[PDB]
């Protein structure tokens, strides 16, 4: 999963690009829920928040490192099959 740093800068920009609706507003930033985050494998071949961020402050989450098949198997739970 990714997360979103401190430097977020409120843009809102990322919101509406999340296939999985994992990204929400945060009490200082946006945030990214890592359950719903496949980094965005099995919608598009790369992640559509980090491609529209202003800042560039959305990067990979160490505390949540996942394989592209654990990642893969999380967008077949959220998007059935
Ligand atoms: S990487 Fe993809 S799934 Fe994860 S928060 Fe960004 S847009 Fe959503
Ligand atoms: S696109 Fe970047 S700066 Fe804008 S709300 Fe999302 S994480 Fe924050």
């Amino acid at each position: 999963a990714l997360m979103i740093t401190d430097e977020c800068i409120n843009c809102d920009g990322c919101e509406p690009e999340c296939p999985n609706g994992a990204i929400s507003q945060g009490d200082e930033t946006y945030v990214i829920e890592p359950s719903l985050c496949t980094e965005c494998v099995g919608h598009y071949e790369t992640s559509q928040c980090v491609e529209v961020c202003p800042v560039d402050c959305i990067i990979k989450d160490p505390s949540h490192e996942e394989t592209e098949d654990e990642l893969r198997a999380k967008y077949e739970r959220i998007t059935g099959e």
